[PDB]
């Protein structure tokens, strides 16, 4: 087996079409199925494989109430092909409050960190073994993507946070060869808030589109140099913004440089690429909250600022279902790379107070050279059905 | 590994023999089973898989009330190795309320169509990434098999409508290369409605058996030249014709040409396939309902237009109980390639209103060059043990 | 891979050691597993496969019931790792009320027996596809070993009865090369009636210990000559005889020719194998009923007609407790062949009355050069917590 | 594939980071979970496995009161993927109620020990197949690790003992090579009393701490030279002593040479390992009872009697948590040889007794030379939420 280097041009995209939907939660309410959230999608040069932070319960269980407690020392990070749902027969990976996950075309890296909130323990798991670990550094929430991480030649990247979840926080970019740490960089460049980066290959460097926390609705964006490990970082160009909260499309603004005070306060995970001077972005359809979900492309949105022509939009999940975190995952072809996204679909708490617990299921799309029509893919529970 | 040519003759069978039967119906009764329909099975060159249709739930599980809508989003592509039920380990590998599969030799190309009945997308999956897909081209439910495809040197065809399902639809042979589509050939020939193709390696070529849902109770014909792509069509000559609902025996006709505008409207999916002048086939029991399964070879029924003499007539299912679809498939022998062929077994509703679910078994027969007796393979749940 | 030719001599053995154990109906009270019965082991070069017939259905199950009906067309042959107990996963190979399986070096064979009483079918599965079929000869029941049968060479061979169980039968014994029947002997010897044979490979030849229904309790004896297909038969000449009924064992009697004549008719599936002038036997603790396993050497039990003196003897299930079938396997080992046996452990119906269902649980022994102690390995499970 | 020579220096640790954790307990509130005690890990060249002692029984089922008794025939050893919590598909290895397992690079060995109290069989399992077995030689429930063996060059080192539990007992080292006995040693040296070895690879040899049953609270050490088969013994110098019961730090002892007599009856199954003059260890919190888990390295613990100076303390589970049993397992890295281990969770009877049942979850760490932070890991079940 050789290394990946992901050293084929992008494929040249018209859309996305379906790939996998998994359907934990309607499951979950005739069968022993792992509560969950934060899931990802990340494959081997052979199959991909879907990934969650489990709650240490399944959801018909007494125990699924504990949900309402944060980072809790049970969770682990669950792995399985990509469509098994997580039965009980799942491999827990590592134990894991966040996580990163990839395939260095040898073996796999993971990212793991547990333990308390203010000396978190980050471990780096690498072909079934533990290689390297990191403390926290600022003291509060040491937190890495929740998504694929990123891999060339041999050398693995991954971001991640400890500080604010509401202002200037301490964010580094380590530096991965067979699950040792080799280097980390410091966050430089523009973006002021960095959170749950969704990261991509772009040969012979890797792309980051993240989330500000603090005072941007627009996305920011981490360039990684993988030669040298310099850092730079902006925010995405496009006038139509990736986050959520954000302002309505006809009073919201980015400038690529700045976080643009719209809104800014929290934000979920998300993505977009890069395809010249345009971009592909999706986004929950509710400026305000975790419904719906849209994917487009913006005509100049990765190089003009405040860009909002839009064409190709697709909707993934109709505004009156819940959506969740979204992120990237990148796929080799015979030819091209080509970029795949996931929607993380939560049911259960805050939204819908009848049942004690929180968990999601997923739907799974990918880049598409042809054509395809339209639907609305939402998971699909009676929340009437479920276990409480 | 090389690509499947098929080009060995075909297996010169006496009847068939019991291969495989999965209880899953039963089974649903005492354990986490899948709510299915539209089952087949396809073989990798060294083990045979069944597959089936979803419907993004378990039996025992409230949400199985949900098979009353057709065609919902959360419908996903099955398989699991041949005799394993569809158990919560099952791996859903697409988004699919109409499918296809075959292993060309290398990899397992999939067919998955899902979303919006006036504008749905067909994927197509290969060696576990998406490679393309089409948009709906008459926006009236695009479909496709519901059996496996047929490659030939590492060209796949599958045959796909789109377009009235009582009427002339638009009914189109695509040809895939490692899941790119190569060339779309329209349908040629006197066939006038194809639905749900069973299709086989005839080598050089590809013969599908097909459902007339419009004016035929005998069976369209559709070859598939992979040579030049060129497409011909006619009917099954047999004057005992295998689609349901249909006349009685005595009073059916085939002229190999035309439909026969004998209970010509609706059908059933079915199968049958040609050896010589001969004929070899299956069909419900029931002229009018899903019930019963018999097989049967029809001397002259290839050639000699409305031929009625039959012989080796096997009952895989008896008149009291239910089946459904049924399919072929077709798996390499040493030195000849063998027929053989699935039966849906459909419990619940419309037939069984006790419960208000629907979902299916399947039993499985393969050709034998040698001897057998006889039998009765029905599903063999008993509906008031069932939830409802 | 080579084909086995199991030419090494026999391993010297002190008696048996613990091997496995499924627990099967203990679990079957807190979690889904299949109703079985005619379980066996076999082993590919690698490793060891438990299977069984299983009755279409869960324990905890309403169709748990059916066990009342006989060669139902819901049995199926289940095969899972040797100490995987059968679960939902749990692949069903065939369709059979009756089996037989090996593995020749290269690939598995299942013989698999179905269909209606009068005019079954046999269906010979080898690497994953039907390779032949035989109809029944007598009209009368036709069934196999309920063990493994044995290869070498390439060729495995296999041993078959139709008609009466309680009168004059037709035995017949199929070579079988890559699931194709090449020669099939008529039973030759002094055996006068045949069931569920246990055999062995004994380099160049196949030796099989049976069940005589008819007019024997002690056990008949099956040779097999591989190289011109000869087949030689007689009974085992120890005085302590093998099977269930029988007489006490100071009334007991066997001239190593003749059905002894004592409690003959009935009986259960057993096993032995010499050692020279030695037997290796075992048999259930009960004279008239299931229950109770043991094992022991009888010293001339091989050569001496009558011989009574028997040591080594090992209790594996005590007299308190249900067994039902045993059976012979064996492995390669570095040097030697070694002996295995497992036994059906048959919990429920007839003799627990408080449940409908019929089920088993197996505990597995092989042959050991070493030493050992005692014990007593049951079912285990207790009826009163058991679903009815 | 060759033999492990563990022929790399010990990886030089700054304390240890979270690997594992299964969540059993938590589990088996929401589905089919084995009741289990004594679990340990040991890895293949590639991957890492769990291992537990099952109680013939789920958790959620009636017979999970059978806890109660000791060494049932229905114990059974489990094996899965380190990470999948033993759920109805984990396969029971061998029959046992004491048992050790590892593996030589090439295939497993088990070693597992059933039956009668006073004369119980070791099972010896290599490759999949049973090769040796012995006899208790002091009719006293002959017993061993508990946690994994050690192989060095193909030839499996493994402590067992019989005997009093309280005074006295008869301990020896077994030689196995590919799963055959090749020599005996008995113990020789100070330690008075071995029972439940923590054994680890220390090239060219084997290096045991133990559990002290009689007079210490001092772990015993056991020293196997793998060349001339020759055994040392003796016990921990640390003042810091890893036996509980125990006195308090004030005033625990131990002289390296003989048992401490402070509070030396009883025990629990624990670890350490040296590192030059230096110790890591391992052990309860609570200084009575198996409550928290604790690690920290003793300056001078190794090489210098009554050492008492810590320092890298981790707290792994509070002292508000129950605890268990904990040992050693080796992992191979790129240059050197890792230590990591586990901590039996113990839940039920005899500390909780709202249930009848008594099992365990499990939780591991790995030997790391980055760093790290603080937390806590327990079971995590609620005891009400639990079947009784
Ligand atoms: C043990 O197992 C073995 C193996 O399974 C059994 O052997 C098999 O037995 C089969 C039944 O006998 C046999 O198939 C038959 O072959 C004959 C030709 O030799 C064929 O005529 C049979 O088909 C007729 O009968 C079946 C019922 O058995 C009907 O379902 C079918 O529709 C056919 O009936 C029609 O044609 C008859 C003759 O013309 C008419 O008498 C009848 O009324 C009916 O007429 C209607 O249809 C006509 C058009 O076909 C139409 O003109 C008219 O107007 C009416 O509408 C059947 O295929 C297998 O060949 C044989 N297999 C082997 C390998 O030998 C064996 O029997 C079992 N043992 C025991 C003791 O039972
Ligand atoms: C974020 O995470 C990091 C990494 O986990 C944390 O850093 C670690 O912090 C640990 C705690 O400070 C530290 O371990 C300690 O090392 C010192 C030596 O430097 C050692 O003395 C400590 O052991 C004592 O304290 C622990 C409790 O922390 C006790 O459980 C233990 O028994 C020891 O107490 C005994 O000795 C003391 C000193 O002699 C006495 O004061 C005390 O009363 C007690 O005496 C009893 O025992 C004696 C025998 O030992 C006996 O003579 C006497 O009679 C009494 O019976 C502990 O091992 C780690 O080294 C450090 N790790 C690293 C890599 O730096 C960090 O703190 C976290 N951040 C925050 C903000 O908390
Ligand atoms: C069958 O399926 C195909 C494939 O999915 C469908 O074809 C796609 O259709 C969509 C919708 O028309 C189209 O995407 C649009 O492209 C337009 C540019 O040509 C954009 O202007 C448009 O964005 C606006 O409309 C959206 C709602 O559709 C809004 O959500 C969005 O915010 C935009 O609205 C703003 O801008 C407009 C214009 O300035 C303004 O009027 C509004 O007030 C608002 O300010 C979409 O991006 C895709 O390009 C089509 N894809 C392809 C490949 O052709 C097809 O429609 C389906 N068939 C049927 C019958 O429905
Ligand atoms: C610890 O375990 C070991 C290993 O399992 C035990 O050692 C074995 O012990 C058994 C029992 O003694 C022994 O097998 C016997 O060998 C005798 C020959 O030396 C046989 O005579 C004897 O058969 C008779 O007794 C059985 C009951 O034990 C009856 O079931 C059987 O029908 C026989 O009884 C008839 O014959 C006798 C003699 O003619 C007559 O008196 C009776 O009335 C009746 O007609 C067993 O086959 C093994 O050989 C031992 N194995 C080894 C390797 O040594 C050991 O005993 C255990 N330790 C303790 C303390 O129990
Ligand atoms: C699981 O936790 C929830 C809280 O997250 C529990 O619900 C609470 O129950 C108590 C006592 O019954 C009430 O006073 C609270 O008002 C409830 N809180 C909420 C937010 O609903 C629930 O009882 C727990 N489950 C079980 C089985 O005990
Ligand atoms: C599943 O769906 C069916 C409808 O498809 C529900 O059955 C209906 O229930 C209502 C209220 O009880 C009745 O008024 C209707 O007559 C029923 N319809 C039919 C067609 O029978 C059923 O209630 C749903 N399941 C659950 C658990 O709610
Ligand atoms: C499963 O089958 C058994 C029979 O094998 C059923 O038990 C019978 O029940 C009927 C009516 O309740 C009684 O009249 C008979 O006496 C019973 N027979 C025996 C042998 O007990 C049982 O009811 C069936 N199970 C279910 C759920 O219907
Ligand atoms: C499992 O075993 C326990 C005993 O170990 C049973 O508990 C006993 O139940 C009886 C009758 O109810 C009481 O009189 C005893 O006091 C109980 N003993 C203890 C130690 O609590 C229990 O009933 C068994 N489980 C089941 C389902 O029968
Ligand atoms: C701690 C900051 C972080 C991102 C802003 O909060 C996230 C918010 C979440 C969210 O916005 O849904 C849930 C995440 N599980 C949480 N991450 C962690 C590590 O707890
Ligand atoms: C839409 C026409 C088509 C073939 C006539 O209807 C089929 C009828 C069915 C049937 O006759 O059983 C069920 C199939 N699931 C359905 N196919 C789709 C794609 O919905
Ligand atoms: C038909 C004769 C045969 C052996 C004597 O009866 C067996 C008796 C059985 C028994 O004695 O337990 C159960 C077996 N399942 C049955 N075999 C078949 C094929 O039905
Ligand atoms: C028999 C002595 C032995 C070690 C002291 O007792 C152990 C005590 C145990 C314990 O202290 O938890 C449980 C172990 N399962 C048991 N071992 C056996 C083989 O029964
Ligand atoms: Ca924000
Ligand atoms: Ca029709
Ligand atoms: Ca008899
Ligand atoms: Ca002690």
């Amino acid at each position: 087996v050789e290394y990946r280097n992901w050293s084929k041009p992008q494929c040249q995209i018209t859309g996305f079409a379906p790939f996998s939907k998994d359907n934990s939660i309607r499951l979950s309410a005739g069968g022993d199925i792992w509560v969950t959230r934060e899931p990802y999608v990340s494959c081997d040069p052979g199959k991909c494989y879907q990934f969650a932070l489990g709650q240490g319960t399944t959801l018909d269980n007494k125990h699924s109430n504990d949900t309402v407690h944060d980072r809790i020392p049970h969770r682990t990070l669950l792995m399985n092909e990509l469509g098994v749902p997580f039965h009980l027969g799942t491999r827990q990976v590592c134990i894991a409050w966040s996580s990163s996950s990839c395939h260095d075309g040898k073996a796999w890296l993971h990212v793991c960190i547990t333990g308390d909130d203010k000396n978190a323990t980050a471990s780096f798991i690498y072909d079934g073994r533990l290689v390297d670990s990191i403390g926290s550094w600022s003291q509060n929430i040491l937190r890495t993507q929740e998504s694929e991480c990123v891999c060339i030649n041999g050398t693995c990247t991954v971001v991640m946070t400890d500080g604010s979840a509401s202002g200037r926080a301490d964010t580094r970019i380590l530096f991965i060869e067979e699950g040792k740490i080799v280097h980390i960089s410091p966050l430089s460049g523009s973006a002021q808030h960095i959170e749950e980066c969704s990261c991509y290959p772009r040969y012979p460097g890797v792309r980051c589109i993240c989330r500000d926390n603090w005072k941007g609705s627009n996305r920011p964006v981490v360039d990684i140099n993988m030669e040298d490990y310099s850092i730079d970082s902006s925010y995405v160009c496009s006038g139509l913004v990736g986050d959520t909260p954000r302002n309505d499309d006809s009073s919201s603004n980015s400038n690529c440089r700045n976080p643009n005070n719209e809104r800014g306060t929290q934000g979920v995970k998300g993505w977009a690429f890069d395809n010249g001077n345009d971009l592909w972005m999706g986004r929950t359809i509710s400026k305000e909250s975790r419904s719906g979900y849209e994917t487009f492309k913006v005509i100049g949105g990765w190089s003009t600022p405040n860009s909002k022509s839009q064409v190709n939009r697709q909707v993934i999940v109709d505004n009156n279902n819940w959506s969740g975190y979204s992120g990237i995952f990148s796929v080799e072809g015979k030819s091209c790379i080509n970029r795949c996204f996931y929607v993380e679909l939560i049911r259960g708490r805050p939204q819908e107070t009848r049942v004690w617990w929180t968990s999601n299921s997923i739907v799974v799309f990918c880049g598409t050279s042809g054509t395809y029509g339209t639907g609305s893919w939402p998971d699909g529970a009676n929340i009437n059905f479920m276990p409480i």
